[PDB]
């Protein structure tokens, strides 16, 4: 099965999921002078007032804060988008140093982290169907960088002791995923996939330009989770990141000047 180790890790994907290979493939490096701001874009709606969260989950890849995704509660719009898209969970990648960890690049930079909020296109009524679409997903991308804790990360941090291994799960409501957003809606937008199996090409990118900051405990703490199961021997949950992609005919859009 699939993962990100070197036996079964992005190298080897493309043999179980060709489209691996595909043309508008994800994560892929932001190269800032080549991007073109594009004036029409227009500003990122992020209304996550009424956001529901229910449950943390490790999934043996990452861990997913998930949602209540059975009304338009927490809902990404504008932007490059059109309709509504609606917030499904959560999670993020990392590294085993503060050096690696993201997906997408910037300039070739690597930052320690990269959050993702997956958002489906209402209009295809469930996440199954979206995922089908070639504008079924909005993911927000944002870096983490290591040096200040971020507050509204903490909750999140907490819990990870609850669900060390995979297939564990705990309650998480409550979470307002407001308190992971920097100041900033300023953002790089460009067609992509996930950047998971199975790597489907259904996704809008939305990258915020400003980082978070989060502490080096708050991340040595992601550093502890568990790939493996109870009970298996373990291996570390960390460089849980797939590397930067071939850009191919894509052009990547700058919301800012
Ligand atoms: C892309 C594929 C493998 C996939 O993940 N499909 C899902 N369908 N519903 C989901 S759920 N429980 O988050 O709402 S995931
Ligand atoms: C579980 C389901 C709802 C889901 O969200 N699946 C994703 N698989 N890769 C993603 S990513 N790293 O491109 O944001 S999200
Ligand atoms: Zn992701």
């Amino acid at each position: 099965h699939w993962g990100y180790g070197k036996h079964n890790g992005p190298e080897h994907w493309h043999k179980d999921f060709p489209i691996a290979k595909g043309e508008r493939q994800s994560p892929v490096d932001i190269d800032t002078h080549t991007a073109k701001y594009d004036p029409s874009l227009k500003p990122l709606s992020v209304s996550y007032d009424q956001a529901t969260s229910l449950r943390i989950l490790n999934n043996g890849h990452a861990f997913n804060v998930e949602f209540d995704d059975s009304q338009d509660k927490a809902v990404l719009k504008g932007g490059p988008l059109d309709g509504t898209y609606r917030l499904i969970q959560f999670h993020f990648h990392w590294g085993s140093l503060d050096g690696q960890g993201s997906e997408h690049t910037v300039d070739k930079k690597k930052y320690a982290a990269e959050l993702h909020l997956v958002h489906w296109n209402t209009k295809y009524g469930d996440f199954g169907k979206a995922v089908q679409q070639p504008d079924g997903l909005a993911v927000l991308g944002i870096f983490l960088k290591v040096g200040s804790a971020k507050p509204g990360l903490q909750k999140v941090v907490d819990v990870l002791d609850s669900i060390k291994t995979k297939g564990k799960s705990a309650d998480f409501t409550n979470f307002d995923p407001r308190g992971l957003l920097p100041e900033s809606l300023d953002y790089w937008t460009y067609p992509g996939s996930l950047t998971t199996p199975p790597l489907l090409e259904c996704v809008t990118w939305i990258v915020l330009k400003e980082p978070i900051s989060v502490s080096s405990e708050q991340v040595l703490k992601f550093r502890k989770l568990n790939f493996n199961g109870e009970g298996e021997p373990e291996e570390l949950m960390v460089d849980n990141w797939r590397p930067a992609q071939p850009l191919k005919n894509r052009q990547i859009k700058a919301s800012f000047k």
